[PDB]
């Protein structure tokens, strides 16, 4: 089959054939679309075909499909599965697998960078202290004093499901959130529950508005352990505005390294439950969502007051005006401190070029419009005008339940 | 079976059962989502009519009544005999209001029950169509205090006698390709404009020429008519702080009136059913004025504001965008012409959604279209999960007539 997508601004039409390789379900049906829904131990039986599909993809990528090396590897893996019920990936396969999970992430607008991922193999890790050391090294490497480099650290794969490795933090670096008895929230509201867990586990909370959370690490299914990331490895940027000198006095700042640490990486049927990865920020993530969501730092009112905007009626678009200035401040601050960041115009323009290239060399590029289009100025970015097809390819990054809802405590 | 939608800002979860009544397809499958794609017999008729009538009689608390059963048999007899049937005025009004109620891409549905329905099923000629349209425009415009309305022309018979309004909206500006290779006017209307000239219209070749109506009756060739100039309310655009804005010489019409969709009620198809409400600010300021394929005025405005257009990161496009939109809202409000900003419109849709889940068990909604084209996440709909599905009565897309008409 062939499916076409059209760009309504340029009339350019692209043809997709890659969707035929899609196996996983989307959540939609011929009668209902769930395109805006955020969240719509295997057996030997189901494992070898997953392994085979992957190795076939890998060997084709290196132009050795059907070779003796390819056939020997399939045989080697088949024998390993029947013998041990699982199998180990070669270093080359792990790297190829991690890169493709990113290439296949339909919600990621930064995929033009997919082939440049630095992969850290942490499959020899056995304890939480070992995980801490690997993570510190990841943060230092990725941060690179402001010249950010994309990277992923991969811990041991799932075995029987009772020995999982997990990073309990949602991101390696985040700010604590504290619920006050008067019902107000200090810090980042998004992390109140995790913050409470850390405190219960023994963390001594400084109780400020921007406290870097400690790492809570679980190795081999054991109870998680607390570790503080060396302060000198956590790069932060004070936010100020190029024309408004009062902006700095809002006391805002943000960390430079965005590092998702709670997703699961699937490669050839194998499940990597601890696979923290990082790239660099697109400005709106901080300026629009982290600072302006009503449920996050919610700074729109304070900023609009300072700009002395007419806040008597929404039709003056005071919220829209303040939003633009806040985002100008974020980009200006990061750039001033020489910390990598990309604005939404540059990022979306690059994604469109990446998408077109993928359709041509790969036959498609699964993309989730709802997530790709920036949270501000949507229609003045090219992606708003681009029809997209969303489907799931493996290797892939998947959501998994927070560990505190499933962990069997040992005491 | 029972689906749930969550609002990530408030945590409120709603349960949807209404989708179970969905009949038409979405274009998606379990393997691929096409959520961002813009355009994804007597034996057939009676089933559709029954489905509709059952919902109508249920709405009037007379389901399973004798009147319900009588009407059901009356229509059945009529279909078998005439291969079609005629809706009672009450059914037509209910159907039209529900087609709006079911429009998943419309953010202004909290207004659905207040639609004024003009029954033009007795219309027979193109001149008759012109008169009905002039009356709709005058009524809906109401000197600036707009009122929602729909005018319904004769239903499809055999497909060779279809009534059609060739225009995409009752009121739009012409588009002309110039020697410069550039485009004068609205680029979106270049093809239709040429069809009008090809038909006789004397184009004024200006930037904002109100197009004439091309009306088709009983399947005959379409005819041109000029909407009385005095019935077309326009608003000159100026900014409340930038005196130079008025120098851009921009203006827009006050009445948005989609005229090319097909209204389906109880299996019957009404190919000419122009309807109108009022504008959401972003429609004009973001899309019409800033789309690169439309008036594309961002650069001009940025220049007048003296913004640094060297680097995209200065967010000059974003700053100019907000100003253009502040000007549109200010101009309409200053002239007492109805208009709603995206914050107010989206807040009302969320309230409408809650009402609908509580009293109907759901509300089909297309997130891709409901979320405004600017400041997405500072509006509540961005944080609202939605389920998109098709219910009838409905408003459907249909091929432009010039690509199907046999002259
Ligand atoms: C190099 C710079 C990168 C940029 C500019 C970028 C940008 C983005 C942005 C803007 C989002 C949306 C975030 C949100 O709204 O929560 C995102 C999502 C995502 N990115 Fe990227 N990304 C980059 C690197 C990476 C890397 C290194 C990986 C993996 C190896 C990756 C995997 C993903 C995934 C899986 C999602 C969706 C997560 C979810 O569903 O919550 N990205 N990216
Ligand atoms: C009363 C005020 C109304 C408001 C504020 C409103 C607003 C909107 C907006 C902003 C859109 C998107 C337009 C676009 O991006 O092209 C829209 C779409 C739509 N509206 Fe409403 N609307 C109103 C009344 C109506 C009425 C009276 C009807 C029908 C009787 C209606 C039927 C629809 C339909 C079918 C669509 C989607 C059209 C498409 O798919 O292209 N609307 N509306
Ligand atoms: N730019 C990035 N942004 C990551 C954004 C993560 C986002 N702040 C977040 O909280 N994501 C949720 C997922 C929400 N669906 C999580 N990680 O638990 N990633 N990067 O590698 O460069
Ligand atoms: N506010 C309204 N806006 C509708 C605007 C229609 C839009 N400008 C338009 O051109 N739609 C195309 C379809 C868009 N894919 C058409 N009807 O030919 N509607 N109203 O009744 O109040
Ligand atoms: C309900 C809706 O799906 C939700 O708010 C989505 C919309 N688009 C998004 N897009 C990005 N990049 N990130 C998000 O968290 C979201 N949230
Ligand atoms: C390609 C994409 O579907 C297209 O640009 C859509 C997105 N959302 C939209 N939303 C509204 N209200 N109106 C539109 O014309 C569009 N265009
Ligand atoms: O406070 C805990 C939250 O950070 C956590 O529940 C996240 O919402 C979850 O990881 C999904 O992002
Ligand atoms: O110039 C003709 C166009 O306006 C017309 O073909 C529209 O694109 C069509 O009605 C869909 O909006
Ligand atoms: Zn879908």
């Amino acid at each position: 089959r062939f499916l076409k997508v059209k760009n309504w601004e340029t009339d350019v039409v692209l043809t997709d054939t890659l969707h035929l390789k899609s196996t996983l379900e989307t959540g939609c049906t011929e009668h209902i679309c769930m395109g805006s829904i955020v969240l719509p131990v295997r057996t030997k039986d189901q494992l070898f075909p997953l392994a085979k599909e992957f190795l076939d993809q890998y060997y084709s990528s290196i132009k050795r499909f059907g070779s003796k090396a390819h056939m020997d590897r399939l045989e080697e893996v088949n024998k390993e599965i029947e013998s041990t019920s699982t199998y180990q990936l070669k270093d080359t396969e792990l790297i190829y697998g991690a890169k493709h999970a990113w290439r296949n992430a339909s919600r990621c607008v930064g995929r033009i960078q997919w082939s440049k991922l630095q992969v850290f193999d942490a499959r020899d890790c056995t304890t939480a202290h070992g995980m801490f050391n690997y993570i510190c090294n990841h943060v230092k490497y990725a941060t690179n004093k402001g010249n950010l480099r994309s990277a992923i650290t991969i811990f041991p794969q799932r075995t029987d499901g009772k020995h999982d490795f997990r990073v309990w933090n949602s991101q390696l670096i985040r700010y604590a959130g504290y619920k006050q008895p008067d019902g107000s929230t200090l810090g980042d509201p998004a992390n109140v529950q995790f913050t409470e867990i850390c405190i219960q586990q023994g963390w001594k909370a400084p109780r400020g508005r921007f406290d870097v959370l400690p790492l809570l690490l679980q190795a081999n299914g054991n109870d998680p352990e607390l570790f503080q990331i060396p302060p000198e490895l956590v790069l932060e940027v004070p936010i100020r505005h190029p024309k408004f000198d009062w902006f700095k006095d809002l006391g805002l700042k943000w960390y430079g390294l965005p590092a998702v640490s709670n997703m699961l990486l699937e490669i050839g049927g194998l499940e990597f439950s601890a696979c923290p990865f990082s790239g660099w920020y697109m400005g709106t993530e901080i300026g629009v969502r982290n600072y302006c969501d009503n449920s996050r730092y919610n700074i729109l009112e304070e900023v609009a007051k300072k700009m002395d905007l007419d806040m008597r009626k929404t039709s003056s678009l005071w919220k829209d005006q303040a939003l633009v200035e806040i985002n100008i401040a974020v980009l200006y601050s990061f750039q001033s401190d020489k910390v990598t960041i990309v604005d939404h115009h540059s990022a979306t323009e690059s994604f469109i070029k990446h998408m077109e290239n993928e359709y041509r060399c790969r036959g498609g590029c699964p993309a989730d419009w709802v997530w790709i289009v920036p949270p501000m100025s949507g229609s003045i970015t090219p992606v708003f005008h681009q029809e997209m097809l969303n489907y799931r390819l493996t290797p892939s990054f998947e959501y998994q339940p927070d560990p505190w809802n499933t962990h069997v405590w040992k005491g």
